[PDB]
């Protein structure tokens, strides 16, 4: 297993920063390593296993769906296709009732912002400071972090950002001129930070006043995640459009832009497309991650394990720890110092997978079907690698 | 069956032409309507089905890892993946040795241009008139037909852009503050043409000469399409990033931008990435299709079969017909006319589905192991609705 490892190491462009291990399987919150090594899994694809590695019903339906057919394009109906476009629908408010399917969450917002420049005939975008909106140039250009957007300079504009969180910044940022605002229920890697009611009644609202949309990214916070199915049900907002992905598919490439009919209407025909958006494979393992969610109601798990989750890391002793924070299963842990040193120490001494959220922050967003045996767990791998 | 296809017309975003049909299974390059009725597929989902619908080792390939791991990102090394790597680095040019696996085609070339930018601390891109690199807005800055831009600007700039096929004109445009020349070593969208040797080949050297990087765009012409594993073989050139996706998966949504080791070296660690790019189900799938490719050298199908069809349909006695061009099985039928309503006979008279490549042009891109009888009667049926 070692040359595996060994060439995935090689012939990587090298962007990344590979860890020593090689995980081969996942069942449920646990997968196992090429030497028989078994973790427990808080990363999840970085929030993709919601269902949990193997789900028997998304991994039926992926199996049927090989066999039958895989390739046909939105130019050709297909069967799992209208299934996922109302089984979707249906479980969103009345008003989102057009959808637009991709293969990921930067193609989710690409198609967002493409969508709410056709319909306003605007070209500013507005979102929030520590805002992740996806990688692609498009999506990049809304998307915070210097870092990642210097280097590839000059990008979509124009964009302007405010402060997560502030009302009034926001107030005077949205203007006549603005095609839309794109911001997350609860930032992902800005540091799992919850958005304020206020914040987000003040988007919707002056986004409304101004003639703008509001394109809410829940593409993190979506299927569950937060404790109930979007994180938007929350608040009490319904936006323009709404864009999700990770776990939509249940591990199958998948994403998609919900939006309002007279939205979608304004897009002129062939102004927007993808080969791969809309595939009968996606739409069937979507139908299915979808039903199962259902069925099962698997955001009440993160509802009743998130608060039990978070008690119990708060009651760490340990001056390191700043803040714990999250909404249902999206947990960040903000220490006063580097938390990479502690990310790799509870793999290598605790077999507890995690991941960071900023510098100095630890995120968990392990499977929705975790058991509480498990969380227990990785509270005390947290506070042995604290001490 | 008639419920499913309403629902897909009446929730779908709108932004496409579909056809009165519900296809529901494939095999080979035949597929059935949800009334029994069995067609010959030369859409193959835009190029995708190159291995033809039901390809025994992908589906199987597909269910076995499907059932394994399907969740598992970038930082997290998994066999699947070092596979893929080293599957598809060693049926390329020694030189083409780092991968960058993504979900599309669209984004296979968001990734090329980035990586461009980063490497060469330029920021201008040349394409070629008429070109197609996708929708999503880093890719569509580099994408010709204004209907598509226009709407979405301002967008990526600079970007400048020359005629097809013109040495003089790209050598003008190529300079020290270009970041990277784009092309499609045979145009897909914009009519199917293929490249000169004296382009592509002027484009190789240009570019290294002005320290430009060349990016080949095969998400199209790749997988044994033109006649040859890729298209670039037929040229006698080796670009600096190469770009895939489509038949790349065998059906399930991947892409990837192969690039030389000190292009790759350039990129900052984090300065890219995505969350399904490289997960395990489209690595497993990515494998499988190519040792297929391999196994049957299937490209040697569409060079044989490509000419001999090729003469056929322009023996057809029709004024209509203004010219027949292409390379393999990427077939384009350049009509004096609008080529819609053809398109609209072949499907329901003869039940022979195609596709187009501008407004005169009926397009062919059938699966690679379509029967040379098939062919035959895609002519007899081309003949009968030109009539
Ligand atoms: C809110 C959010 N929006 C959009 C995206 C982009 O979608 P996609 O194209 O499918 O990556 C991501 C990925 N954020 C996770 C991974 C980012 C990374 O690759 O790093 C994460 O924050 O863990 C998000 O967290
Ligand atoms: C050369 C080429 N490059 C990039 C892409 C973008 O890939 P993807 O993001 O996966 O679509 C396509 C799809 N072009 C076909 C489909 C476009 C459509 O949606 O229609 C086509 O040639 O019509 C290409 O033909």
């Amino acid at each position: 297993w070692r040359a595996l490892l060994e060439a995935e190491k090689t012939l990587d462009s090298g962007v990344y920063n590979k860890h020593d291990l090689l995980i081969v399987r996942g069942q449920g919150a646990r997968v196992w390593d090429a030497e028989g090594n078994e973790y427990i899994d808080c990363v999840g694809g970085y929030g993709v296993a919601n269902l949990g590695h193997g789900n028997p019903e998304v991994v039926e339906a992926v199996k049927r769906q090989a066999e039958t057919l895989m390739a046909m394009p939105q130019t050709l109906p297909t069967p799992m296709r209208g299934e996922f476009y109302r089984t979707l629908t249906a479980i969103l408010p009345p008003e989102l009732n057009r959808v637009f399917p991709v293969n990921s969450g930067t193609e989710a917002n690409e198609a967002a912002l493409k969508f709410a420049r056709a319909h306003t005939g605007r070209k500013k975008f507005v979102a929030a400071m520590r805002g992740f909106s996806g990688r692609t140039m498009g999506s990049l250009s809304v998307t915070w972090e210097p870092k990642y957007r210097e280097p590839f300079l000059p990008l979509v504009e124009p964009v302007e950002f405010i402060p997560y969180n502030d009302v009034e910044a926001l107030k005077r940022a949205v203007d006549e001129e603005t095609a839309a605002v794109i911001l997350e229920p609860v930032q992902g890697e800005g540091g799992v930070r919850p958005a304020t009611p206020e914040f987000l009644r003040a988007a919707r609202e002056i986004t409304q006043e101004k003639g703008a949309l509001l394109i809410l990214d829940e593409i993190q916070t979506g299927m569950g995640r937060t404790g109930k199915r979007f994180a938007f049900e929350h608040f009490g907002i319904v936006p323009d459009i709404l864009t999700l992905a990770k776990a939509l598919g249940g591990g199958v490439p998948l994403g998609v832009a919900v939006m309002r009919e007279e939205v979608a209407r304004s897009m002129p025909k062939g102004g927007h497309g993808t080969t791969f958006g809309g595939n009968p494979l996606a739409m069937a393992a979507g139908v299915a991650a979808i039903r199962y969610l259902e069925r099962t109601r698997l955001w009440e798990r993160a509802a009743e394990l998130g608060p039990w989750f978070m008690e119990k890391l708060r009651a760490i002793p340990s001056p390191k720890i700043r803040e714990v924070r999250g909404m249902g299963l999206m947990v960040g842990l903000e220490l006063k110092e580097k938390a990479a040193p502690y990310i790799a120490r509870l793999e290598k001494e605790h077999r507890v997978l995690a991941l960071q959220a900023g510098p100095t922050v630890i995120r968990f967003l392990p499977p929705l079907v975790i058991e509480k045996e498990d969380l227990e767990r990785v509270v005390e791998a947290v506070r042995a690698v604290l001490a």
